[PDB]
């Protein structure tokens, strides 16, 4: 039973009404392949705007949440805030957040948890510096990331993995396939060894960190790598040819 | 001329689209009276349906914003976005933001500088923890903030400055009349030597701390107590007997 491309637009901190509801335009005006799921993730003031402006085939992520439903949190929103905006998904444990804003391991997880309790989706990202991988740790940091992650999660059927190493992330500097490749086959075997076989058959894995209309087609056909999480190209008419990857 | 009455309801990390729309009702049908400036911060994923319900007679501030106009930080909103969505202020520095989410003294002021530069009012947030104040440091401590504050605005015409002690947020324990007016006369004491007379004189001073419709005409009498942030009682139709502190 095979898993489905996914395919994750990360608009960060980018776009106004104008300039994004262009973008959603495009997106209206494309057709979307079959067996192929679009999320979009706005700048958090437009998870609304862009919910009510987007084309029902295509799913609203908000980029962050905070981990309880209400509270005195100034400048938090909360799953169900999300949920009531029509958005479907939340991007947890962003490269951005974890090293930017020092969000823990132990805080991703929170969220992680409330999220999936809230019913919403969750994009939970994991990925190593470049220091990391020169020091030989890849596989231990990515493979901690993702047990604080599986510690918070119940049913994985709302649960996409996004692999991004951190030294791809807005350099230009894509994985090869043979390097998403490799960190993917052992994030499922990973799932294998320490959730469940049917777990680890049917979650998405997917891979971000300069994702390109040059670099994707590459990309997606390897065996374990199942979509995309997609920063700078998103922003661009380029995002249709990523969302065509297999085509 | 005097300084004009100044109310902030900070709704913080709480209400729905159902409820906000009804809080937003009871707002449009009462009375704002002469010479009292109203603001609104919503949770930020509705900034834009708070602006969109609201009438013009009160104005909406982003909770919180961060120092560039656009970038790779998922999960932030800059004060472009925040102006795009028809909002005209934003709350930078709460006690929250500091103290729960480790934003600094140097962030908050890169982010006062940028906000004002891009054409949004900033209500600035300061105030001592408990330990302080048990210390007996709690003028050193606003004093320091305050400096930050300063040293990064070149026009205070746009800038309120927010007295909210730590130890009387959201716990029930306003200051007393006495406790409040003592720090704000202190606080303009400061921006006479500091910046100017002029400044010192037309700068607005607002108090928050478990203000409430029982708590805030006395407050309101005080002479360096300009206005109120209000948190919990925001939430509620007291919102409206605290706009109302001095008729």
């Amino acid at each position: 039973p095979s898993r489905k491309f996914f395919v994750g637009g990360n608009w960060k901190m980018n776009g106004r009404k104008q300039s994004l509801g262009e973008l959603i335009g495009t997106l209206n005006a494309a057709k979307v392949p079959a067996d192929t799921e679009v999320v979009c993730a706005p700048p958090t003031a437009y998870i609304d705007f862009a919910r009510q402006k987007l084309d029902p085939k295509i799913a609203v992520a908000a980029q962050n949440c905070y981990k309880v439903t209400n509270g005195a949190f100034t400048g938090e929103i909360s799953p169900g805030m999300i949920k009531d905006c029509g958005a479907t998904w939340v991007v947890l444990g962003h490269s951005e957040r974890r090293h930017v804003f020092g969000e823990s391991d132990e805080l991703i997880g929170q969220k992680v948890a409330h999220a999936l309790a809230e019913g919403l989706g969750v994009i939970a990202c994991i990925g190593e510096k470049l220091d990391e991988r020169e020091a030989g740790i890849t596989e231990k940091v990515v493979f901690e990331q993702t047990k604080v992650i599986a510690d918070n999660v119940k049913d994985w059927s709302k649960v996409v993995l996004a692999y991004e190493p951190v030294w791809a992330i807005g350099t230009g500097k894509t994985a090869t396939p043979q390097q998403a490749q490799e960190v993917h086959e052992k994030l499922r075997g990973w799932l294998k060894s320490n959730v469940s076989d049917a777990v680890a058959q049917s979650t998405r894995i997917i891979y971000g960190g300069s994702v390109t209309g040059a670099t994707c087609k590459e990309l997606a056909s390897q065996p374990d790598v199942d979509g995309f999480l997609v920063g700078g190209a998103s922003l661009k008419p380029e995002l249709v040819d990523i969302i065509n990857a297999k085509q």
